[PDB]
């Protein structure tokens, strides 16, 4: 049973948390429960609190332009773990066995998160992306504070420790029946019909689970579809400093067939979406950074209704598009090209229904293509 810890820069204080990612069903959000390990010495006087923080942030490092930030917190939340105190209450069953296998300076804390924040998502612009870096941080952090340090206003760093996890997106414990994401168009083209439908079964998926795409064209048109390419597009909308537009490719694939004048075909390919199908992570909404091995694509935004969309900090969403590139005439010089759009949702499967310590940093993607630093 692993156990992440991260020990402060002077070593009077050290956290040990539970998990570096937190679940959050439509439902609830797994709280952050974890215990703090004081240097009774080193931490006389002073008092020791574990805060959470929420919060988006907008601007990049770029030498020879002027530097712009801009941090809005979406929620903070702090508990003093020591000196001990009911600040957390009940103790979890998992702290209590950390407090034996630990010591006396052993102290619980909890912080639970509100239901009206986003979960992980951030990004970092490619080169012809205008926008600028940003995302959602969730940071926990535990610190020691004298009373001397409560009236000059400053928290000394040296006795602090700080934790970046992430709030990742599961899908409700039980859903109804899923309808089946179809929709059908008819281009006109000399007014001859030439039909297309696309499907899938389901309208939520799972990061890692393939989709099953099917393409059904009835061309009774003249001319002939010389190719079919299906594609997931991740479609990104910054909304809280600046209203960045980003939509990549995170998944493609093509049929072989064609479709003569006056003739069906009913295809189906599978995609994939996944951040490893391409080594550019740069210009696409992840859940962590582009040097971390776990890192994955965003989820798709759930907006809890009532809320503003604009406390998202960055909507995300995915779509699948199909291009027909539709040959042209006799003369053919070019041939012209639909494309179409079905909406679906993609985020991690439902909730599930001897500790061995371990350090808190997450192991770096050895080749994480380009990045800022």
């Amino acid at each position: 049973h692993v156990i992440f810890k991260k020990i402060s820069r002077d070593k009077s204080v050290t956290i040990y948390l539970g998990k570096r990612d937190y679940i959050d069903h439509v439902e609830r959000v797994e709280p952050v429960d974890g215990v703090v390990l004081v240097d009774p010495e080193l931490v006389k006087g002073k008092r020791v609190y574990v805060s959470l923080t929420c919060a988006f942030r907008y601007g990049q490092e770029d030498i020879d332009v002027m530097g712009l930030s801009f941090r809005r917190d979406l929620y903070f939340s702090q508990v003093q773990v020591f000196p001990p105190v009911g600040a957390s209450g009940a103790t979890t069953r998992l702290q209590e066995s950390l407090i034996k296998k630990l010591g006396a300076n052993t102290y619980p804390f909890l912080l639970t998160f509100p239901d009206y924040l986003p979960c992980s998502v951030m990004l970092q612009p490619a080169p012809q992306d205008v926008g600028k870096s940003c995302g959602v941080d969730f940071e926990i952090k535990a610190f020691a504070t004298h009373s001397t340090d409560v009236e000059e206003d400053k928290i000394p760093k040296k006795s602090s420790v700080r934790l970046l996890i992430r709030k990742v997106q599961h899908a409700p414990r039980d859903m109804g029946p899923q309808p089946r994401a179809e929709a059908s168009w008819q281009f006109f083209m000399s007014d001859k019909p030439l039909r297309l439908a696309v499907s899938l079964s389901k309208e939520i998926y799972y990061h890692g689970e393939p989709i099953p795409v099917t393409v059904a064209v009835t061309n009774s048109t003249e001319k002939t579809v010389k190719k079919i390419k299906v594609l997931v597009e991740q479609v990104t909308n910054v909304v809280l400093y600046s209203s960045d537009y980003y939509i990549k490719t995170v998944a493609a694939e093509e049929a072989q067939e064609k479709v003569p004048p006056n003739s069906s075909l009913t295809k189906t390919l599978t995609l994939v979406p996944l951040l490893a199908n391409n080594r550019e992570r740069r210009g696409i909404a992840l859940d962590g950074k582009i040097k971390h091995e776990d890192t994955n694509l965003a989820s798709s935004t759930i907006i809890k209704e009532g809320i503003d969309k604009t406390v998202m900090g960055i909507l995300v969403s995915y779509q699948i598009k199909v291009k027909l590139t539709v040959s042209g005439l006799l003369g053919e010089l070019t041939s012209s090209e639909v494309a179409t759009e079905v909406p679906f949702r993609l985020m991690h499967p439902q909730p599930e229904d001897n500790f061995v310590f371990e350090e808190f940093a997450r192991q770096n993607l050895k080749d994480a293509g380009e990045y800022k630093e």
